[PDB]
């Protein structure tokens, strides 16, 4: 079940109703461009740096084929098959003009789609109330294209689709999993599922325009073509961080790394314009360019907005733990895992996952089975940030199977 | 499955972090009100309608009660349990203060949380810059609650939730469920499933917030309280436009009236500010008071956006069939529907279902078993609007089982 429109999951020409043989095209031409066969004046001369055309349309030529990539608030960023640049509104010499301009994003690049009925429809720039069509309606001529206001005897601005390729390597979504509780330890010598064996949940995943993926390998001209979505998959794991024998009776000491390091949100930042803040493992914060496909995101990746002016980070706490069973006990901790993942259409990943070890929910397996640890002591060794300074109240039992979630009974600040 | 903040759940107050025991309370008082333990000056008399104070706070008074709708641009609408009336950024006298009014909405009533840690925020009203806190830091004292710019001696606007109500009467989220083909006639007097009878499918369902819901028994002080969200259905079933037995070549004409009527689309307008957009019977166009949380109520609903400027409207086609088969035959005609349903938080009905019947998508079923009717013609008697003027290619053989759905290749505009 896809929540997109048809026009967001094809590439599509668009043309006036009106011509008989010319569709829109993307120009790499400069200002004094001469368009021949137009009538002398303002649409015979371009005006700006890659002005569109009324071209005659060449069946598999990518200056003809669009995408509509859409934002939450039910306009449309336009972005060609050719180079990955996308429509912008522009007035150069008092004449309103449609351009192709990477992706910033400015209000300019949002058009809206007024369909008139099935197979007809208007591009609207809202902004300034102006829409869409061909210079001095020079429908069958080589000219630019304008985006006019309403006006008795202003070029009627009535367009259609005339071709379509419907083969465009969209991405094959994974199947949601829920998240299996580890399997119990079968005898002293079961360390338990290390990270690398811990099998995966996914919980969500959605589509990523690529106009914003920093693919290291694919430029912009390459990934419209062979990926124009990503896929970001929001998985769950439990993540192994310490497994030892105890003699009976025995005190061991450890150092507990958490959280998320600086250089994996840096990466992630820089990858797709997200990053996870503070307040949760599964709290995303937005840049400029995943700002207008926040709510689609969240909604598909099961996730929730941040409210944190501050990225999560990592801390360290020493935790001592005795072994207060009469018995030789193999004691494995778990903390869950949240794990990003970033592939391309064809399924390749992009980069390492971006991972967040949450200490805040903990889990237990010993072999024998149903023994219990004491978390006899907690302590702050140093953290990246002061957002969440929170320490587990102890001592603690700590019990086979039990799954253990910081609440404010269980946790208190760190100097108390 | 919620996908929601927690502030979106559950009621709570707001107090500044630096008072023992006051919270932000609803008032009906008018300009000129006197805070009696105020020092004297802009803090001591109230300069709006409806100001907040910084109340001693009871435990159960509805009046210190906050639940927070979330905008699909991460802002919330923050609404009281005692009469539903929103917070909203107010100037009166050169003075910026929170006041309390009608859900409009409008830029002033968006906030936007800003957390500086795990248990501390601020309120910020993002078009003003300005935070809501105490009137002259006055945090244990009767006064008003203001929103003022960052500057070196600005009252601290750093707030917490003192108390939190978390029995709210949530809704129970049914369960999806696919739409099944209708069962096989059993004998020639079996009319099939009437549409009272015929089973829905659950195809998404969404919380409403109750703020624009104009329930017609429940004024806007009682939904808060008993049905803070409502809850839309998007389901789907099979609808029987007619059957009859036809004797051996017998010729019949039907008047089939599809879509929906002018008078649901009204209804459904002023129940939850949505109708049904004329380019798809999932298609939705919002208002201006459903508009902010318009991708959340697409993505839940598994509906789309309309580009429409005309909302979908009634069809009567005049259809001539024949049976073609020389045996006596019960023939039932089926067209799929599109069933919108508004219910309280309790489970309970608000008014009558809004139905779309989609004419594009046609079921038959027969008895004796496998038969075949032909479609001699079509002709458009009448239609609301001009969106959709498309009619089967005729003749065309209906046969039993066999869903068709409209095409380039078996449709044609009424005047060819």
């Amino acid at each position: 079940n896809l929540n997109l429109p048809e026009q967001s999951t094809r590439f599509q020409t668009i043309a006036s109703i009106h011509s008989n043989n010319c569709s829109f095209e993307i120009l790499n031409n400069d200002p004094g461009y001469i368009y021949g066969d137009s009538v002398d004046g303002e649409c015979r001369i371009a005006v700006a740096h890659r002005e569109l055309g009324n071209g005659l349309e060449r069946t598999g030529d990518d200056r003809f084929l669009f995408i509509f990539y859409a934002l939450d608030n039910n306009n449309f960023i336009i972005a060609n098959r050719h180079d990955g640049f996308v429509l912008q509104f522009l007035i150069a010499n008092g004449q309103g003009v449609i351009v192709s301009r990477e992706y910033q994003p400015n209000i300019h690049q949002e058009f809206t789609i007024q369909s008139i009925n099935s197979d007809t429809f208007r591009l609207h720039s809202r902004d300034t109330n102006t829409f869409a069509t061909v210079c001095w309606a020079q429908f069958n001529s080589w000219t630019k294209i304008v985006s006019r206001v309403d006006n008795p005897g202003a070029p009627n601005a009535n367009l259609k689709h005339r071709s379509l390729l419907t083969d465009i390597n969209m991405p094959q979504l994974p199947s949601l999993t829920p998240l299996q509780p580890l399997p119990r330890l079968t005898e002293l010598e079961d360390g338990g599922l290390s990270p690398a064996q811990a099998p995966r949940a996914i919980i969500g995943r959605t589509l990523i325009p690529c106009l914003f993926v920093n693919d290291p390998v694919l430029r912009l001209e390459n990934r419209i073509k062979q990926s124009p979505y990503y896929v970001l998959e929001h998985r769950q794991y439990w993540h192994r961080i310490w497994t030892d024998i105890f003699t009976a009776g025995e005190r061991r000491e450890y150092r507990e790394v958490t959280g998320i390091n600086n250089n994996a949100q840096n990466d992630m930042n820089k990858m797709i314009n997200i990053t996870i803040g503070a307040d949760g493992p599964n709290r995303l914060r937005f840049g400029n360019l995943s700002t207008p496909f926040r709510q689609q995101i969240i909604d598909n990746s099961n996730t929730l907005g941040s409210f944190a002016n501050t990225n999560y980070g990592t801390r360290t706490d020493i935790v001592n733990v005795f072994n207060s069973e009469f018995h030789q006990v193999r004691y494995a901790r778990f903390v869950k895992a949240y794990e990003y993942r970033l592939t391309r259409a064809d399924g390749s990943q992009v980069g390492t996952p971006w991972v967040v070890l949450d200490r805040k929910e903990m889990d237990l397996r010993t072999y024998p089975h149903n023994m219990a640890i004491t978390l006899e002591n907690v302590k702050i060794d140093n953290a990246d940030n002061s957002y969440d300074l929170s320490i587990w109240k102890t001592p603690l039992k700590l019990k086979d199977g039990k799954i253990i979630i910081e609440n404010h009974e269980n946790s208190k600040p760190y100097y108390n």
